[PDB]
């Protein structure tokens, strides 16, 4: 009944953010459509949109204006996806398929993957400079901006990567090097969702920006330990590391820890504590 | 005296864009051994990079900070290296030599280069917002990194080159389709040499922003005419094939001359550009 009326705030945000995104992408001059359109291919391949979702409920939870965090989502969105059709490429994860369909080079060509790749990571960053201008003070801007390019860069993601590629293969890999690796990968970008909405505001309290910083460092790691599980049970990783019924405390564990920093806000995050029990949802075999 | 007096204010602007790098680069936390590695290869090799002695120059004409200068410049060469890296894979331009030496993919490998320019692409925007903020206003900062994404971007450089790869191997191409790529694709981003410069200032008066803007729509253009006048002739459609060897070497020329003329509100402050200007030129006019 109030699991109905949650799923719902969560579906409303999704379904808003693609509409956005459709606007968005409309509105840019684009003098290759061959960019165009695998950019709207690439960036609707059929995502889950976690990153989107997190940023306006976490938006919703401090109460910064919705027009704001449709520009945020809208960013980390594209940063994400621009990632995706990299790790796709020959070169690294090398996948024909992305979902359903073809994945972006096998669509289109492999520069095209290429060269869109590289324009959306751009455009990522257009889009925060040129739309959250009228709405915020420029220090906010920047700093908000900030955030993306550190977590997105060689102090994060694209270091993440690389050691991705390149450590796993072998058995030497300890578990605090995989967990540095998961961190810069993907972790440091969902904890940039938390970020770059703190910094919206002057001055948030310090009890809040800790709870959502728990709960992002321990959902990001979290996500992985699921799709490890998953991988195995649905070379080395959090799988070779634990066992069946060890992995699956894991999780159980870092989801507590996820859903007791949101006792703070009480009723207001009720939406938030609906999605994170479908996430810990993924893994109930 | 002067004709090495300005010959070395060239030299010294290189060497400490380079110096300026090497800082920059020993300061950011790099996790990845092979992305710090791959990151320094590909960032420094002999010779000299004309953006951010444009950068330099420019920022000497408005008489801007010195240090404000050396991170437009840095930034500059970041995106600008990090396109060459990803141009030079086997999917584009497929070039085994950057240069002379091997390409961040052969000396590495293909991985390696993706990600290091990825990095980059990142890292110019980095630089920009973190090193000019205690520096200048923020609102000039946003507009100043707004110049690059710009340029750089979908609405530029990345639909430059996909049109570059797509449409430059049918023979159908106009001039005019031509100007329009090569302007996507380096026109804009050398332009933003100019325009991040401008972005410094509050009250920049409207005859010095069109003098220089004027200075590098030629000049981005006459680059690519001297390319394609280069590789043609001394050592598909370029200006070499829609433009005959006397009718280009004019073209270049005419351009040239435009260029020049531009700097002329400066007077003698602009004696160190007019220098640079003519070293350009003489590499084409080597072959006569």
């Amino acid at each position: 009944n109030s699991t109905q009326m949650n799923k719902q705030v969560i579906d409303k945000y999704t379904q808003r953010h693609e509409l956005y995104l459709e606007q968005l992408l409309n509105e840019i001059i684009i003098p290759a459509p061959q960019i165009r359109s695998a950019l709207h291919y690439a960036l609707f391949s059929g995502g889950k949109r976690i990153r989107p979702i997190l940023v306006y409920l976490a938006g919703d939870l401090i109460d910064v204006d919705q027009g704001v965090l449709d520009i945020i989502a809208a960013a980390l969105e594209l940063t994400h996806c621009y990632s995706l059709i990299h790790d796709d490429l020959p070169a690294m994860d090398n996948d024909d398929l992305r979902r359903g369909k073809p994945s972006c080079h096998k669509a289109f060509d492999e520069a095209t993957a290429i060269l869109v790749g590289d324009g959306m990571q751009a455009l990522a960053i257009e889009v925060l400079l040129m739309r959250l201008s009228p709405l915020l003070p420029a220090a906010q801007v920047v700093a908000i901006t900030q955030v993306l390019v550190n977590a997105s860069g060689i102090s994060g993601m694209v270091s993440g990567q690389s050691l991705d590629l390149s450590e796993l293969a072998k058995s030497s890999v300890t578990e605090e090097q995989l967990r540095e690796i998961h961190l810069l990968k993907t972790g440091k970008l969902i904890l940039a969702c938390f970020e770059m909405v703190l910094a919206a505001q002057h001055e948030v309290s310090e009890q809040i920006k800790s709870a959502l910083r728990t709960y992002g460092k321990h959902i990001g790691l979290v996500f992985q330990m699921q799709d490890d599980y998953l991988d195995l049970y649905a070379k080395t990783t959090f799988a070779t590391l634990f066992n069946k019924q060890q992995l699956e405390e894991e999780i159980a564990v870092h989801y507590q820890i996820a859903m007791d920093s949101l006792r703070l806000f009480g009723s207001k995050a009720a939406a938030l504590i609906e999605l994170t029990k479908q996430l810990q949802n993924r893994s109930n075999l």
